[PDB]
DNA sequence: TGGAGTACAAGTGTGAGGAAAAGTAGTTGGGACGAAAGCAGTTGAA
């Protein structure tokens, strides 16, 4: 902060509130909307002939 | 009964020897407490 000037944090961060009526298992779900997923995290196997 | 030759010693010049403790002659030994970060004008080619 103080030096430097960073424009490239090492933890770039961002706070999101949510609304008074949207729930928790709705938010839950909502964060899976947003998080990157790759095609490895879907993959138990790869088996090559 | 006088002289002709002649070895024994009194007597006279030439250098050659003797010695030592000082110095100097050739080899070998030896002398040399530093494998740090995000960042910026220049600068890579697209």
């Amino acid at each position: 902060i103080v030096m430097t000037a960073s424009a490239a944090i090492k933890t770039p961060q961002m706070t999101l509130p949510i609304w008074n009526d949207v729930s928790d298992e709705q938010a839950d779900t909502f964060c899976k909307s947003i998080s990157k997923v790759l095609l490895s995290e879907v993959i138990d196997k790869v088996i090559v002939t």
